[PDB]
């Protein structure tokens, strides 16, 4: 299929180099196609990035989504490691992703979408420890949730990327769930 | 003088548009200068905004130094406050800037060495805490250090920006406060 070969190939070249130093041609080329049969199938290079990360996104939303269907500690830490391990093995497309959100108001859309829905889950759970008596009423639950989540992406991002600052990938899970348990169920 | 007009004028457009929006002309314009006389301050709009980045993030470092000369809770809230103000004094050229950090290498270093130099004095006094036995001995104190300065930077920016998600500005320092003392006092 012509149009998995150019998403393959699109995610190979971004590998090495950024979105802008990629041509349609070297898509095109990639994918075994001409260049105006690229165009039937995508309009622009900036619309493969978008469906490559709609492909990456929809994997971790899939993956959340059966681990909710389904100790304190270990259970945020199975969620956290969703996004560790389904961002972590498209690092190259979730680095050109998350820089499109500057200029791309779908790929901006894509990315709040969807830590919107995991910010609400996450304010459930935390409500419903509450409930329960587990957890301490202290922040607004969705506060709370919004402000780790965001660690969570920004944080993560910075150990895919190599960043300095970064936590070193191995310690990063380890790192989070701290945060996450310590702030979720401390007084 | 003529530089200080031309960083004027940039800050102030930036509040209505972003850096691809705003020409060299438009620049010389607001100064009240011609487009070569701008060209002998800065060589391009880029520099112009590097500029006033550096100053921006020169005035929340020293505001930051002024503190580390001189309760737990709220000593940790006076610190993250400095963030919160000093940068929320500038949003429009601390978004830029942030933007400015996918394009330009001179702005990412500016960034990371700020940040890496509070993320050492961050994990200095979390080690001091532990050396008084007013902290527990949980994370690398580097490593928690780098999370929380990564969640304020990308929590507090979300706020300025009004993105979505995001916690409301005025709500911000209370939630960061939480997150940093629970994860470095709690067990
Ligand atoms: C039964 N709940 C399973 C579960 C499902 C999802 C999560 N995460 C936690 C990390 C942020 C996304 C939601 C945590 C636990
Ligand atoms: C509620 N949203 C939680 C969330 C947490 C982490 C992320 N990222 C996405 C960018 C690469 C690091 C993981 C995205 C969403
Ligand atoms: C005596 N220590 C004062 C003080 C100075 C700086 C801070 N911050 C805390 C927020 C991250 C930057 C460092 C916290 C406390
Ligand atoms: C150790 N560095 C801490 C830090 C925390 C927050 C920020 N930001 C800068 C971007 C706007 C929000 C505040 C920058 C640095």
């Amino acid at each position: 299929d012509r149009e998995l070969a150019i998403l393959a190939t699109a995610e190979n070249l971004l590998e090495d180099r950024p979105l802008a130093d990629i041509s349609v041609d070297d898509l095109a080329k990639g994918a075994g196609i001409s260049r105006p049969t690229f165009y039937f199938y995508f309009p622009s290079k900036e619309a493969v990035l978008l469906t490559l990360l709609d492909r990456v996104v929809n994997q971790a939303d899939m993956a959340l989504q059966t681990l909710a269907e389904n100790d304190r500690e270990n259970m945020w830490r199975t969620g956290i490691n969703v996004f560790f391990e389904t961002f972590g093995s498209h690092k190259a497309v979730t680095r050109a992703g998350q820089a499109a959100r500057a200029t791309s108001v779908e790929v901006a859309e894509l990315w709040s979408t969807f830590m919107q829905k995991w910010i609400a889950y996450t304010a459930a759970v935390i409500d419903a420890e509450r409930d329960r008596g587990a957890a301490p009423r202290t922040l607004p639950a969705h506060e709370l949730a919004t402000a780790l989540n965001l660690m969570n992406e920004r944080t993560l991002f910075a150990s895919f990327a190599g960043e300095q600052p970064s936590v070193p990938e191995a310690r990063v899970l380890d790192t989070l769930v701290h945060i996450w348990v310590t702030s979720i169920y401390g007084e």
